[PDB]
């Protein structure tokens, strides 16, 4: 399932910064019963970077596990080198995962050409739907609509998650591509207007500790009530601002500790402990959420 | 070495995206005939996205090797997660390069402290000296002065290779660091300037194909000869842009081609191979140069 509130994960880990199954089903457990519409297992939130390829494909099968046919899992499945995407992806086919995300190779910069042909590469090698993520602020490039136009003929290129948070790009995007392409958010704070602008949902970190509040704007804003999915998102929003009052998964992990999800909120280097001031702002954000 | 004219040095690669052996060897006599300094062996130039640790590891090794004792080789450590930066460190460590080139992680955008964390812990497992580098238009994120100074304090944290473009962090970061902590340019465009201002040399992209100029530049420079290589500067400022006119290192690998210094232009997806009016470009600020 690609539409609705989609959470990106984390990755929860014990003091010694290994993964902890225990506060994994409990995360897990806590979407199935909250109407999440899918999982996006390992992406950015999830710890990716930190994780090395047998850990990362070690959450995604334990995910897959304890989700038991209850919610769509989706793969973090992103690399720079081509030859590394496509690898990761072999990984994953045949395990049960609904489908991947792949995020625009990340400091060395191709052109829109090269990115056309890295996502075209991946998309050759795998049956699995593919869902290509856009975040410049983090990557260093910027996979503009054009090149998603061209993406979009590709059979199992199927959406974007789209982290600019520059909401012209809906409709520069949706008017090149056919109607069953995918469009979602990936910035917490503008993914209603990216919904009331035509978009079918979000790739959301908020969804990790406010999921029911979530699923229940996007459905909402699918239904095109949006005066009533604007006042949930009103008491969300200090949360969808909040959680990256530090780098993200620094504030969520924290509030996921706060809210008892989880057992511990350690991080891998380079991410280091929430600061007292952050734990303060992140509380705040949970209390106007009536979370806590 | 660590000041004059340092080059990022291309991996030349044969038609099938492998390391040519020929090739490497051509162009580290080319940097030994001509003066250049050091070299840096796999940093971003030299494709590090696309390779393989073990790939990596074996071209810095050839390249030590291939230098024989002639010419001191910096090896490419950079990863966004601390533990594998300690890993790769730790490959080059008793092996006769003269130190590491080390970037801030890219992609997951850590904080200040986060920064530091990262760059103690790789210091902390080595013996060889650490060369910061900043670049934030790669990696989402900006190593700021303060940083810097306080990364400095740490024995074997040696310098920076400043690539922001932005001159003023040269005089920001030298009033908090000893006079002996290394301050490198890494925009060759800026970087005549970035020296007129207290810099100690440049890592430079440009030196793969005019080695000699800028090994005289840097001299000149370095003797407060100013006006002297401006006008070497002058000459060169159309390679220092068009080198960039596609994305590094396609320009640049083309150019070595086409000055016969490598057999071939093969780069590794999603590098795509330049096109024909990058062709024509970088034609004319080779003849520019007087190179053709
Ligand atoms: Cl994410
Ligand atoms: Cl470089
Ligand atoms: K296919
Ligand atoms: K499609
Ligand atoms: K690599
Ligand atoms: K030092």
């Amino acid at each position: 399932m690609f539409t609705g509130s989609i959470v990106a994960i984390v990755t929860p880990m014990d003091e010694k910064g290994n993964v902890c199954r225990a506060s994994l089903k409990k995360l897990i457990d806590y979407h199935v019963a909250s109407g999440t519409s899918a999982i996006v297992s390992v992406g950015t939130t999830g710890e990716s970077a930190t994780l090395n390829h047998d850990e990362h494909a070690d959450v995604v099968m334990m995910t897959l596990d304890l989700a038991d046919g209850r919610i769509p899992v989706i793969a973090g499945t992103g690399a720079n080198a081509t030859a590394e995407a496509i690898s990761l992806t072999q990984r994953f086919n045949d395990s049960g995962i609904v489908g991947c995300l792949t995020v625009t190779p990340y400091y060395n910069r191709p052109s829109q050409e090269g990115l056309y042909q890295h996502f075209k590469a991946i998309a050759e090698h795998t049956d699995l739907p593919q869902i290509l993520y856009n975040v410049p602020s983090r990557t260093g490039c910027d996979l503009l609509p054009e090149t998603v136009g061209r993406l979009a003929k590709v059979k199992n290129i199927i959406g974007i998650r789209e982290a600019t948070g520059n909401l012209t790009r809906v409709n520069q995007i949706k008017e090149l591509v056919s109607d069953d392409f995918v469009l979602l958010s990936g910035d917490d704070a503008s993914a209603l207007d990216f919904m009331q602008l035509g978009g079918h949902g979000v790739i959301s970190v908020t969804a990790n500790v406010a999921a029911r509040d979530m699923a229940q704007m996007c459905k909402l804003a699918a239904e095109g009530h949006f005066a009533e999915a604007r006042v949930i998102n009103q008491r969300l929003m200090p949360l969808h601002n909040k959680l990256f009052v530090e780098p993200n998964p620094i504030p969520v992990k924290w509030a996921c500790k706060e809210l008892g999800l989880v057992a511990t909120d350690t991080l891998r280097l380079p991410m280091t402990p929430i600061t007292d001031s952050g734990r303060e702002t992140v509380r705040a954000a949970l209390k106007h959420a009536g979370l806590l």
